[PDB]
């Protein structure tokens, strides 16, 4: 994971629509309840510079605490133990994988409209890393678990 | 974008599926998903119709496909999911198909042998470009066998 975003995690802050998402195992995602077929609902960034993420998984809210490292685009999870942001420009889009030491990574989107951009820079982002699965969403679904 | 030229003789024997990719997330997502189906082996007739034996989840299933006007294409005898379409293969180690209804879409890279092969998925990849997929699969060598 060559590519991690200068990030100001303030400027991420509201609601995200999960677009697509891809992982190095099927297990990863391929069924409705695989463990990272997740869908996130908002970033609450904190004071202290952690993250809060709000997220649906099969149709529970869960609340991630993201605490923030020394690197400003890598965030330690309580469970997986590792966010990366990859890339953002704050007002369309934000691309992140989840690792351990397991690579899952996202496709976030401001407003449930399909947007070519953002997928586009995702499948970019995607090339380097070993995906053995890769879903992508529509707005009916954005709007829906 | 069926192939030209098509000898459906010369496709004969054991597959693996590789890869797969489908329209809707519903059809693939699920390891009891509609189209989560592994080819065991096509069988040609010598009238020149065709046999796909496949494994779903450990059950054998058998799809049963006869010649039309075009050689690439196959009618499925069943009542919803409706044709096969040969898309690509040389015969000796990949092949490309599509199962269609009429309109929901499932493409699967098959090889001889379970092995991962680049050429395969690089034509698969191709092929899916002018596709409307929402989902993609790739397997290992393990998951093969």
């Amino acid at each position: 994971v060559t590519q991690t975003m200068g990030l100001d995690i303030q400027k991420v802050a509201g609601t995200w629509y999960s677009l697509a998402m891809a992982a190095s195992d099927i297990s990863l995602l391929d069924a409705q309840s695989a463990p990272l077929r997740v869908y996130v609902e908002e970033l609450k960034p904190t004071p202290e510079g952690d993250l809060e993420i709000l997220l649906q998984k099969w149709c529970a809210q869960k609340k991630i605490i993201a605490e923030k490292t020394k690197i400003p685009a890598v965030f330690k999870i309580d469970a997986e133990n590792k966010v990366l942001v990859l890339d953002t420009d704050y007002k369309k889009y934000l691309l992140f994988c989840l690792e351990n030491s397991s690579l899952a990574c996202q496709c976030l989107v401001r407003t449930p409209e399909v947007d070519d951009e953002a997928l586009e820079k995702f499948d970019k982002a995607l090339k380097a890393l070993p995906m053995h699965i890769r879903l992508s969403f529509n707005p009916t679904q954005l709007e829906e678990c």
